[PDB]
């Protein structure tokens, strides 16, 4: 019933572009929309995320995240490992290389997501969330070496799995971070499950 | 260490603006970033709010409801948790319960609600608030609700059982053409991890 008309260029970045979508409306009148797009699509998404579950034994589980300064955010804020997919690599492929560049982990992958919205009423970003595993008592997890791309600093925040929520509303009140909704949003279902 | 340097406007819409972020590096170099921003945040904590609804009855099994709807960013439907954007002096609460009754028609009692949350905080400076809220599906004002739309806005309420989300969600991928919300997946996911 709706349907994109037309898209109008409005302004072009290296990174990022703002578009003019016209669309009908579900009545057959036609409408306008401001959408961003990134430049740089080829893949099934844009991005991967990676949720990192730290396996060591008599430890709890850990999941991992990352902290780093966000330019559009004007501060420091705590994500799910994450990058975006290079140009014919394979979901997976980009999952488990965004988190060794950094993690320093070298993780095994158990399932990964279609490709899923990152924010619908403003931008067409998308990414596959990967579920990967980490044998913390490997040798090969024993010092994981964070390798940084050139610009990324990145420091590496395990927190356990069981106490998600309340360890992250800490880092929030204590440090004044800003925690990614994907993090958060995980978070809450493991206090809402059963 | 890292820290705004400056914001120059590139190009500004009615909704959205696009800037180019310069920064100070943790090596103490000037780099550049480019950032999506809206035009619409003033004093909120947040530019809205997105909410977790569980809906509860006697003798069934938890629902959570989401909504689907075009989204013209995306250009196709999306399924995603009832959202909008905060009004000028409304509280994050008021703007969850009153979205939720807007998109779904169920009139909920709240939770929780998160810390401000971003999302998507490589590109943009967008940020919600997670309000979890429970729906009394026994009470007269929640057996045949109506939503009430507004002007551009044509919205279908989706409830699926908390206990099978994740499936449930790659049967509607499955049939349909549609995008699963990335807050939405990652708490389904969480749901199964627990
Ligand atoms: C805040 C949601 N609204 C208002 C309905 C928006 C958002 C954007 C990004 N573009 C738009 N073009 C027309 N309405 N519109
Ligand atoms: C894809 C991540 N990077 C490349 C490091 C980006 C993204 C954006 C939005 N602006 C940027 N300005 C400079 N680098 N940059
Ligand atoms: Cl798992
Ligand atoms: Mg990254
Ligand atoms: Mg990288
Ligand atoms: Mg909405
Ligand atoms: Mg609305």
């Amino acid at each position: 019933k709706q349907y994109i008309i037309s898209e109008e260029l409005i302004s072009e970045g290296k990174w990022v572009k703002l578009e003019k979508t016209t669309y009908m409306d579900p009545t057959g009148k036609t409408r306008t929309w401001e959408s961003v797009k990134r430049t740089t699509r080829k893949q099934t998404a844009d991005g991967v995320a990676v949720i990192p579950v730290l396996q060591r034994t008599l430890h709890y589980e850990c999941i991992v995240l990352v902290k780093q300064f966000r330019p559009p955010m004007g501060g420091y804020c705590i994500e799910f490992p994450a990058g975006l997919i290079d140009d014919g690599e394979t979901p997976e492929a980009a999952a488990l290389r965004e988190l060794e560049e950094e993690t320093g982990y070298k993780g095994d992958i158990a399932e990964c997501s279609p490709a899923v919205c990152m924010d619908p009423g403003l931008s067409n970003c998308t990414i596959h969330i990967v579920t990967v595993t980490i044998n913390g008592d490997d040798a090969e997890n024993a010092r994981p070496k964070p390798k940084p791309g050139d610009g990324e600093f990145v420091e590496v925040i395990s927190l356990p799995k069981n106490d998600l929520l309340q360890r992250l509303d800490a880092l929030v009140a204590e440090e004044h971070l800003t925690v990614d909704a994907r993090v958060y949003s995980y978070a809450l279902a493991l206090k809402h499950a059963n």
